[PDB]
């Protein structure tokens, strides 16, 4: 019954496990994991729950072992085919991103502007999206959507289409799909409003 | 009272829509019709609107134009913030060139630490070295675009604090660090990659 934002601080805890042990530290706590994500001790005991990490009585959490339990969880133990659709300016600086890491691999970039197809990139030639269908099954399970507004739609029905299994949209609208296909928004328009109200609004937050 | 995180967000929608139906021409919504766009009960959407207060009895239908100016003042879209862009790397670099900030966002700087970027003309500027923050954020740069790498956002930050920023719209995967009366908000891709992951590991859940 996983609540959405737990995903979301496992994601965080998981990123501080990894400082950790960067730092060489072998246990952790509930209490320092709080700290370092800005959350409540029992925050973290109770998310960790959810999935059945609960570490050891007066000793915590060993760190390397709920790293392997958080990176199976979330999946990042799998190497996951990535694509780009539309290789404009946000696109093209996504497709150099040197931090997507081990768990996301670069196999595809496609566009419908002539002009940008045909290109070569890191990792290979920017394709028309008409090879999607092509491309995707058996190979690329998300797609990173980089289009305009108003293109960004009939961008994800041919992704859905051509087999696609997950949409990282960064258009400032919401994606019609199938329920087999999994949407998660990167809207910074909504991010720089949601700025702006907390500004003016201190105590709120 | 005090309107809860997820309504602002609806708002942020309603806006949007109302934006959309204005260039329409359509006059006269409601909370039916603007639940339907927004894909929310028609309840959720006089909810959220609850929040604010209004001089008689709240709603018939709403006037495009009316709610559209209600919203913009609440979200502090009527205002112009100054903005500014740390780290001009290959994701700060496409913000700069990102055309659609409106008229509510506007570029005042952009900042590097690497002597090498420094002078770099950009869309609307140059880059200039971070150590010019304390010089040119004061009276003007209130929100910063941060876009460094993991390792240097804590530090960036702290310089942009120091500064005198009143908010920060983080690109980095990490929590920052920062006085209460700084605001920041998250734009984590990296995360929402993540979240896709479990997702698509985990259907019956969503
Ligand atoms: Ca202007």
């Amino acid at each position: 019954k996983v609540p959405e934002a737990a995903i979301s601080r496992l994601i965080t805890y998981l990123r501080i496990l990894e400082e950790l042990e960067a730092q060489g530290v072998h246990r952790t706590s509930s209490e320092q994991l709080g700290e370092l994500a800005q959350v409540t001790a029992f925050q973290v005991r109770k998310d960790l729950s959810y999935f059945g990490s609960y570490g050891t009585r007066g000793v915590g959490y060993t760190v390397p072992v709920l790293k392997r339990e958080l990176r199976h969880i979330l999946g990042l133990n799998r190497k996951w085919g990535l694509c780009i659709v539309g290789m404009g300016d946000l696109g093209s600086a996504l497709a150099d991103y040197p931090g997507f890491g081990e768990s996301f691999e670069l196999r595809g970039f496609f566009d419908v502007d002539p002009e940008k197809v045909g290109r070569p990139v890191r990792g290979g030639v920017i394709e028309h999206v008409d090879l999607l269908p092509q491309r995707v099954p058996g190979r690329i399970e998300i797609a990173l959507l980089t289009v305009p507004r108003e293109a960004a739609q009939k961008a994800a029905d041919l992704l859905v289409a051509a087999g696609i299994k997950g949409i990282l949209n960064f258009a400032p609208v919401v994606l019609e799909v199938p329920k087999e296909v999994a949407v998660e928004n990167v809207d910074f328009l909504a991010g720089l409003t949601r700025l702006s109200f907390a500004i003016l609004n201190p105590k709120w937050r």
